[PDB]
């Protein structure tokens, strides 16, 4: 099985480490490494420190997605979603969050803000050339 | 070889089923499982059934994706793409598109509002360590 | 070994070719092959050329992704992210940008707007059943 090693960093000790809600749950829960409550105004955004830094193995990335709850309820997401958690990062993974509704949003401490879904990555060789025909075409 | 089982619920029984467009394509058409046509004003957002109960098999996930055709035309996106949807998900999947253009636009019935990508998802064990590797891009 | 194959055109045979930043980088760099700077608007979207036209191996296929310093310093965004590019796909590839800042935003020629990641897809059987399987989970 892969190993994910993850550091708290100091605002994240408190917090419980990232783990799966169901035996079948596709990302880890990132929660809010914040001090006081956030308060976000609609329409822009705002950074988000988790407080881990991840050594994500050879072969698979880490990506920041919005969660469902949030998005419906409140109308906040991840801006740069799929936020792409390069294997070579070793900083403190922050979520992009912003408010696309139209009525103030706060976001407490410790609150379930996205998901990290760890998957496999194909890199790829690159050659130019100078391609097959197709039914899809153009 | 991998199958899908999906259970078309009563307001998605006369809608044709999620198929591949091109011999090639990356996911199967999700349509607006809904009765009127649909009214989205700027800015705002809407849950819209699609009327499916996918058996997406163990070791796969499902992503919600938004269209490329209204994402250009009209603004329309997937508020929360990609939209996860878990293995060991028996609920009816549903969309949540957000009009990010500066006119109305209209959903009509059984419209291919987003993609459903079938991809695998890689289980982890989590790990606490009290260091990690240093490494080329650092920080 | 996975190989892409990429042609490029005239607009677009300046630019480097899409590389990965760091021998561990996810996605190739995608750059806006166009001449004159991108007025943008704020909540506007704009269609970009990128001068590209790949061929994804099967099984295989392309992600547009947003690239995080410009969705942080200036609230730029890819629309439909991740952006879909299918395996039969022989056309030139675009990138969707829009702006959720309040700011206009003036986008360089040349300049990387989004990354392009390659990852394996999985082509599935569409069988209709009238029953799924319980799960831990349930009906969410
Ligand atoms: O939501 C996000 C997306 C990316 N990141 C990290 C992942 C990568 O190491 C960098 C991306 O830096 P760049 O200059 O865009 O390549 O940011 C993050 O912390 N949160
Ligand atoms: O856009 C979406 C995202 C998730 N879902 C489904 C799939 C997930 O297993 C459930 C629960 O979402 P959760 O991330 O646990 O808030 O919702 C959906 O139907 N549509
Ligand atoms: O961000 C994007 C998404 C898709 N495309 C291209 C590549 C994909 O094969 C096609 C899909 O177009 P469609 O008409 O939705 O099937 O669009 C693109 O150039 N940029
Ligand atoms: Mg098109
Ligand atoms: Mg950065």
């Amino acid at each position: 099985k892969v190993i994910l090693k993850i550091k708290r960093l100091p605002h994240a000790q408190d917090l419980p480490l990232p783990s799966y809600a169901t035996p079948h749950s596709s990302g880890l829960d990132l929660r809010a490494a914040i001090e006081k409550p956030l308060k976000i105004k609609p329409f822009e955004r705002v950074l988000i420190p988790t407080g881990l830094i991840l050594e994500i193995p050879e072969g698979y990335e880490g990506q920041v997605r919005p969660r469902s709850g949030l998005a419906w309820k409140k109308g906040l997401t991840v801006l740069n979603a799929p936020g792409t958690i390069d294997a070579d990062y070793r900083g403190e993974v922050k979520v992009i969050l912003v408010n696309l509704g139209n009525e103030e949003v706060v976001i407490e401490r410790g609150e379930r803000i996205a998901q990290l879904v760890i998957a496999p990555v194909q890199r790829v060789e690159v050659v130019e050339v100078e391609v097959s025909q197709t039914q899809r075409g153009e």
